[PDB]
């Protein structure tokens, strides 16, 4: 299937393909006079993946208000056929992440329904941070580490059921994200709740298929907002090292302390094999959700510039789950997603052009100035011609939210679902 | 009328009695001999009142769910009733905020529940954060400082409703806090942002009665996640000079950037007459609208110290609107007012006993260890017999929450509303 | 007797009367919450915290340093110093000796302390300043540098501090260094923690088989973009690494802005790696401010963790509290005076938590009166039970008082001469 | 000239013919999108920011200073290096001094200024460290000091410091003060900044008719509790307060964590009180790194919000560009050198940006593609338009290369004395 058609993207490739010519050839002729194949960067690119969420092509909001869009997907099913937008046009996100038991449906209809979009699935997200219908046992006061072992127990159960379904439709791993903290001082004993979710989750990794991970990621605070019992890496660390092989580290950028040197906590978590995977999102004050690399590309490129140096050392074994992780509240969900996705490419890119064997060379000899330069140099390179050239040559568009704002896409599914309305976010009832 | 028998008063109040007598005199006691009379502060105390919110009557949430209890308030009308209790067991809290359109409903009926139950109205709460059924232009990108003049003009006149309904309640103030800002860099011009937003305040100022205040309430982020039009005290200050007299800047405590010394931009603001009031809540992270003093009791006390100076400095007309806003998410909604107003008009107790005069010494002379010490030695005051005593003197509860709880008011209402 | 013994005794006098009414009427008020004052007392009389040497005199930032009179012209000035805060508080029995600012021959220091009274803590050496005659420069590093020869004279370094540990009857060496980077690209992340590991491991085997080695993280500074031992999880995975022998030191002020600093204690507690603490407040970054001066609530919150674990019958945890501060417009002497009494504060507070009430509120989830729970805590003027355990063992009711009383900083000023160079 | 003629023309010729390439590919695909990458050049080529005389010497923090070699010291090698910096990024040709620091004859600055091609920014008092023979100390203060004489004597020094820049060429007097408190209770918030504001009225008086007087704001440090002059609200209180001379200043890292800088500049902007700014970058506090090396998005956005100033053509707005950077761990002069090279690319990118299809965006609520736009300049390589602007203006392609290449830092090493060989 193709949610855009074909006709559109020759086309609108066409009325570019002119000036991607020129840049491109340019660029490629500057790299040249930097030692770099401008085609080695290009095949790399095409090849570079990220999970779009199946929860981000619907519009997000706070809790103090919701302000949908038109068109918004209906299910599981609608959002999987904008997600393959996103996919067709930008070629970077062939998989969908789902949440349990928000995109519940039969795991025979989902994997058919991917299969003839294009679509694959990435870690299965479960969901024990909001109470759904005729639930016996209420999140309120947490879930995998709740006092009460009735409610660890469903809660286990339901992160049981995630790998269920994920072993039905293709999923390799379980990521597993709670919001189980206190809002108070003397409300939550520390240890005893983290205790609790460590037995708990040393339950779910029994259910872990053979060739599965299990994916815990912290966040310092939010709905917690005392403590939260996965606070940072460190006690997400122990976790992982404590729960067994196949349980990892997951990142989420915007989930930690302000100034927090992010990027040193993927290389330790690198250095110890715990990197699980990422979640991609921007910030400026706390976990904002917003589009990757919108306020601080830079530091999307330095923690790019870790996973590059990784890929580079040959550390063998390394595969993280890369996965966008955000909530579109005043945009399109789909062009931000499809940019997203593009700026993590764009920081990856350029993240490969950076002077390995010359950035030893400045480390070693302590030249900090030279050091720091031979990553902006790398930087600096706009390598859009790359990402643009890459998209066109695996089938997508020179210019995604070009071609889709010229396909009517929008006010396509807009016509064929239901009105949404506005509405509170959930500071009150 | 009262939500909570009087017969349960009387009862959870002999039975502490002999244990408040007890601690009362040895205070009375402790501070004579630091030259305090404590029946001048347990005077002053009984005194100082701050209004309830009507959108923390019933249990708060997050982006990520919402958990209610049972009995939650099915409307304002439901809110009135509980603010009732609050009012009854601490004394301090006589009268309510409401915001429009939530709390919408007839002025005149608004009025009579408040006379019956004994609670009275606080500044009006406008609400252009959120877009209300039937409304012709979303908020989505914005209201007082929208692009577009019709949802500018829209804006205004929403908030001028919300002056004729509180006219009508015997409210005196509207207080205006709004999420225009931007999620993104280049989405919005800074400036003619802000320069809309004026030209909007200056058009509700217009038609603000001159027995009114307008205030407004900054915010560092959200909804707004990468730049908001009121963002902090420098802004709204901006704001309230431009404006004009009856326009003041509202000072919420979680709304500012960490680490943020809060008490300084409270004397700041009085020093310049443009501190209209408080909204009390305590935080950690973000704006996380806690129980008050829960998570930093210190900051409060030092907060209070700054209003309390300022009466010793001699500042004239200084009244500013006390005011709590907070979301409970995991508490009996009543439960955590009660004591969010008790933890309030504790770290105003102890800011009364702080000695000014030596204080003032040491400050003089750069005695920077007994000057903090001076101050410690008033907030390391456990005041909390002066606050038992003052509800107990003023038909209170000696344990506010204690006595809620022995009334079974909880389990009284959930019966009566159906979850 | 640095303070003569009748000026104490003068103050302690006209003191008593007061003291009495307040001791005797929180021990009926803490009767009726079935609480012993006595046994509280009696423990608080045995908290002690450890003094840095570093901090006796005044300090500064990097703008400034405006000293006051009688600064301490060395190490032995400095402990006639701390006896004066030991004296008075009595809560302070040892110092910490930072190698090569303290260092003199082990035999004095041992005898200077013996005669005053005093102990010695835990050592810390310095690796994040040049000492004269180095051979290698720090300004690039020194533990985690990329010259080794630079890392092989920091671990002689620590391995002397050892040495000098072993001779005044210290039991363990504290590592605290500014190696990191100020620019993105400058270090190698990976490599640096690598080289520090393999340095540390060469540090602990020259460890006695009683002593400990503190690793202390910090968030930045000296360094700018990247510290090597940034945070309480790479100091774990270090802790870890190492041995048995080496543990996590928490520096209260070492902690990104909003950092729940009581829950790290419980995380190192829970996994056996909680050395000890660097006591101190702050507002905006590693202020080292008095203790408890700006947040009274927070020290108590982590003193919380700490009565807990005891209470949780946690085996083999004995944390070292030591106080590290800076002490730039205040009497050196006072604000050490004060911040040991705010700490036995904290701590003697966190001995009135009812534990068993909290542990029912907590499995109710009653969140509320759970933290009410410490309040009621917290919120107890535990001052007259300081003040009489100061007084059963012969330090001052109101120490710093006394202190000003006997004109000491005065006599110290008029003994000692201002560097002028 | 301090670095030799043939050594900038030898290493611009090398690389001449890899610019004209770059440039010219620029200068097309700018064509492309409707810009005469020409017009960008000759605003490129005017853009100066002065250079502080404290910033060519190593910098330090309160634990350590590693002073690395040919170290300037005294105000005449400090112009020598400035003059390098000058010479070879063409966009610093002034210089900020620091009273009493860089005290000299008036007459000799001046003339050694004219000498190596050097103009001189505006002057800085300094009243946060004591000076010999100083009668008052501002150990607890200067300008806001309880102490009246201690405030006359700030005063005065501030005026000192309007003579001494009016017999060099210096129009305005910035005034960053430590004042503040590390304890609360210390200071009378609202009293002391009475005594402030009553000090700088003084100083005002003695400002010429075409002098300005610049406050700097700082959120913390020295002081560790409150400061004065914490944030840019006091700031815009005080210069309302003083007078139409009188402006806010803004360094870069002198606000809370995630503050909007970019705001608080177009804020300032539109009242007419943006009296200049401080360039350097941070990421945990006053890191005072080199710009643009930690979050150069950031700088580019508060460019991008001077550059529209310049289009809505405002009015009072000329602000004055200053570096008040720190370089422990590199160069000096390497770092300012790139440093204010960064600080051009900010503007450079800033200028690319399409005003009108922004301004379209933005009226239709357009965030995505108005974000969008803003990144089509800021992710534009405007290296070969900054290259090209300091060749045709006497600078040289590659500034640090050719400083390299000029064998300088050696040679001032072999003139000046260091403290250890
Ligand atoms: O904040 C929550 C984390 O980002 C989780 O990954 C979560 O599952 C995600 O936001 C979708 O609910
Ligand atoms: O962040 C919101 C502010 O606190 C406002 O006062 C708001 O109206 C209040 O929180 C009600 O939601
Ligand atoms: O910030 C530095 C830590 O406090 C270290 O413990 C340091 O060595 C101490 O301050 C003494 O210099
Ligand atoms: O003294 C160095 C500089 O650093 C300070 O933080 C301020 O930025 C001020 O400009 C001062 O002159
Ligand atoms: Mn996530
Ligand atoms: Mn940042
Ligand atoms: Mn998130
Ligand atoms: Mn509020
Ligand atoms: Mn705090
Ligand atoms: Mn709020
Ligand atoms: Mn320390
Ligand atoms: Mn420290
Ligand atoms: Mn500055
Ligand atoms: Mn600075």
């Amino acid at each position: 299937e193709f949610r855009i058609a074909q006709d559109v993207v020759a086309r609108e490739n066409d009325r570019r393909a002119s000036a991607l010519k020129e840049d491109y050839e340019a660029l490629g002729a500057n790299l040249a006079r930097r030692g770099v194949d401008i085609e080695a960067v290009t095949a790399k690119v095409e090849k570079f993946f990220v999970a779009v969420p199946s929860w981000g092509v619907g519009t997000g909001g706070t809790r103090f208000a919701r302000f949908p869009g038109t068109g918004e997907p209906r299910g599981i099913f609608d959002k999987l056929d904008d997600c393959a937008v996103i996919q067709q046009l930008t070629r970077a996100t062939p998989n969908v992440s789902l949440n349990i038991p928000w995109d519940k449906a039969d795991p025979k209809e989902l994997k058919a329904r991917g299969d003839a979009l294009g679509l694959g699935f990435d870690a299965m997200n479960s969901n024990t941070f909001s109470d759904a219908p005729g639930q016996a046992h209420s999140y309120k006061y947490g879930s995998l580490s709740h006092t009460n072992a009735a409610t660890r127990a469903q809660a286990v159960e339901h992160n049981l059921e995630c790998i269920e379904i994920g072993k039905a439709i293709g999923s390799k791993a379980l990521t597993v994200w709670i919001g189980d903290g206190s809002n108070f001082p003397g409300q939550s004993n520390f240890t005893r709740a983290f205790e609790r979710y460590l037995s708990a989750m040393a339950e779910i990794y029994k259910g872990l298929p053979d060739d599965w991970k299990l994916f815990s990621e912290h966040k310092m605070y939010e709905p917690a907002f005392y403590s939260t019992v996965v606070q940072d890496w460190g006690t997400n660390y122990l976790i992982a090292q404590t729960l067994g092989p196949k349980a990892q580290c997951l990142v989420d950028l915007g989930h930690h302390a302000p100034n927090t040197n992010i990027e040193m906590i993927v290389a330790r978590l690198i250095q110890f094999g715990k990197l699980g995977g990422f979640h991609f999102n921007d910030s400026k004050y706390g976990d904002d959700d917003l589009d990757a690399g919108a306020i601080e590309p830079y530091r999307l490129f330095l923690v790019f510039n870790e996973l590059v140096d990784a890929e580079a050392r040959g550390v063998k074994g390394f595969h993280p789950a890369h996965m966008i992780d955000q909530s579109h509240n005043v945009t399109d969900p789909i062009e931000s997603l499809i940019n997203s996705a593009n700026e993590i490419r764009r920081a990856y890119a350029q993240a490969l052009l950076v002077d390995r064997a010359a950035l030893s060379g400045y480390q070693e000899d302590n030249d900090a100035l030279m050091a720091t330069e031979t990553l902006k140099r790398a930087y600096r390179t706009d390598v859009e011609p790359i990402l643009a050239e890459a998209r066109r040559r695996t089938g997508g568009a020179v210019d995604p939210v070009a071609t889709y704002r010229a396909s009517g896409y929008r006010a396509r599914v807009a016509a064929e679902r239901p009105a949404s309305v506005a509405g509170g976010g959930g500071i009150i009832g």
